[PDB]
């Protein structure tokens, strides 16, 4: 009830998926409202806060997001002190002018911003109704850095696909 709007079960479903495929708990995913998302001033979603040395088949989550009520979001990944987060916009972001995109592995700065969506994956590879894009983050303090990877596959990611069903449909 405020300057973001999600329906009672819809955020709870997307937040449930977010803790379940990051394989962390509901008090270990950090959620945030207006202060990072308010540049669409009445609607958005929230932010989700993420751990080091962790992988997910990221496009399984993009797919679940857009399929839930017929409305799409960009995942805007905002790197800050120690944490990765993804700031989730059903929305219009302020830093979209100067934040980045990747498909590769690279070093990434401690106060940085980056969008990854179905339109961005479509610029950087021919997309398909079968993509499993894959994403991997580390924090470091000894290097005062992030270490970021995201890579684009079709159904060839069949091993990680099976391993994820073998965790998340096996809780």
């Amino acid at each position: 009830a405020g300057h973001m709007e999600i329906d009672k079960n819809v955020g709870a479903d997307l937040i449930s998926n977010t803790r379940r495929i990051l394989r962390l708990d509901e008090n270990e995913l950090r959620i945030t409202d207006t202060a990072l998302i308010c540049k669409n001033p009445n609607y958005s979603l929230c932010d989700a806060m993420l751990t080091t040395d962790i992988v997910y088949p990221v496009e399984y989550l993009l797919s679940y997001w857009e399929c839930r009520s017929g409305r799409t979001a960009c995942f805007v990944f905002k790197n800050t002190g120690c944490r990765v987060s993804l700031s989730c916009y059903i929305g219009f972001p302020e830093r979209l002018k100067d934040l980045k995109r990747v498909c590769d592995f690279n070093f990434l700065s401690v106060n940085e911003a980056l969008v990854v969506t179905l339109a961005d994956i479509e610029r950087i590879k021919p997309c398909d109704k079968g993509v499993l894009t894959n994403c991997v983050v580390r924090k470091s303090n000894s290097g005062m850095s992030y270490n970021i990877e995201v890579v684009a596959f079709g159904p060839d990611n069949e091993a990680e696909y099976q391993a994820l069903l073998r965790d998340i449909y096996a809780r």
